[PDB]
């Protein structure tokens, strides 16, 4: 408890292409780099020689592979993957010293899934069975891990933006990874890591929307999404306020829509004209909340001879998504055992001399249950 040195720095990434952990599958072990995804629930790996893949799972080489004789088709947007289900022995070399038999989807055909130039070959869905494919009987990796071992039912993530890196602490918390205190928000329902946002401020100015809007139709914590995604009506209100706050300088209307980038000469990004963004989350106690605050350092993503950033807040029709934009400010504890998510200021987050990311409480917020969409 509290210290897991062998797991520190076990994540790598390329900016905007997520964070991956090294895993092994089968016997003898086949090493793969695997995207850490709290937004889905399948352990799915490249299993055929797609041109974009550094490597792939070769089931014929594994003495421990068991075929489940079942296929899985997984459309979404933007993309799709198809595969064949089986089980095999899975380990995390820079994780706990255990080996479990997990479900693996062997991806045999995909569209807009693998990224050309990325260094990962599969994804580790760390969310709940309720959103597993094809259905909730396909046990997710973390569920198997907890069933078959003495690993405590929690994991935590420190994503450090900019080549990026971070830490996935499986089975506990490492106190070196954060400063100040952890504050907890309930997991509303075990499918995605669903939370409830109860208030939103831009530079301390409340958006004053019916808080149900902040959670239409859900709000989730998703390490497999780069951006902070906001429901359309909230995004509209959010940019308008950010536009206003940052009107010292003018940017093309396309910029706020992510349709074009914006640049400055090196060493001269005007951070301070940009507002902080605060989400108040439902707390653990009745009528009690806390707030997490992020900087432009988080929502203006590094992508000429100038420093060019993409506006990394965007509209959604699937609800709020707290992607890397949020998570890179914080140490995030997925406390599955207690159905709660902890946030603390991350010991590695990008800031400046004037402003840092913050996690502050307690605040008094009434009618927070009304903020949940049904
Ligand atoms: N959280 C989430 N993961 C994704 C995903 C892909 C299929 C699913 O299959 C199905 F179960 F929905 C589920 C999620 C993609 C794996 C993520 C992805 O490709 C990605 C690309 N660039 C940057 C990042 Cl941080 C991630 C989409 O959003
Ligand atoms: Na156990
Ligand atoms: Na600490």
């Amino acid at each position: 408890r509290g210290s897991f040195v062998e797991m520190v720095d076990n994540l790598r990434g390329k900016s905007g292409q997520g964070y991956y952990v090294e895993m092994t599958v089968g016997s003898p072990p086949q090493t793969l780099n695997i995207l850490v995804d709290t937004g889905s629930s399948n352990f799915a790996v490249g299993a055929a020689p797609h041109p974009f893949l550094h490597r792939y799972y070769q089931r014929q080489l594994s003495s421990t592979y068991r075929d489940l004789r079942k296929g899985v088709y997984v459309p979404y947007t933007q993309g799709k993957w198809e595969g064949e289900l089986g089980t095999d022995l899975v380990s995390i070399p820079h994780g706990p010293n255990v080996t479990v038999r997990a479900n693996i989807a062997a991806i045999t055909e995909s569209d807009k899934f693998f990224i050309n130039g990325s260094n990962w070959e599969g994804i580790l869905g760390l969310a709940y069975a309720e959103i597993a494919r094809p259905d909730d009987s396909l046990e997710p990796f973390f569920d198997s891990l907890v069933k078959q071992t003495h690993v405590p039912n929690l994991f935590s993530l420190q994503l450090c933006g900019a080549s990026v890196g971070g830490s996935m602490i499986i089975g506990g918390i490492d106190h070196s990874l954060y400063t100040g205190s952890l504050w907890y928000t309930p997991i509303r329902r075990e499918w995605y890591y669903e939370v409830i946002i109860v208030r939103v401020e831009i530079n301390g100015q409340d958006l004053k929307m019916d808080c149900k809007e902040y959670n239409y139709d859900k709000s989730i914590v998703d390490s497999g999404t780069t951006n902070l995604r906001l429901p359309k009506k909230v995004f509209e209100a959010a940019v308008a306020s950010i536009k206003a706050a940052s009107s010292t300088e003018k940017f093309p209307d396309g910029f706020w829509l992510g349709e074009q980038l914006v640049c400055w000469q090196a060493g001269t990004t005007p951070w301070n004209i940009f507002p902080v963004i605060s989400l108040y989350l439902m707390g653990e106690v009745t009528n009690q909340s806390f707030r997490i605050t992020i900087l432009p350092q988080q929502y203006l993503r590094p992508v000429s001879q100038d420093d060019c950033y993409k506006f990394a807040i965007s509209q959604s029709s699937t609800g709020t998504v707290m992607g890397a934009v949020i998570m890179e400010g914080f140490y995030v504890v997925f406390d599955r055992a207690r159905k709660r998510i902890g946030f603390a200021v991350s010991a590695c987050h990008v800031h400046d001399e004037f402003r840092t990311a913050a996690v502050e409480g307690p605040f008094v917020t009434l009618d927070m249950e009304d903020c949940g969409y049904n």
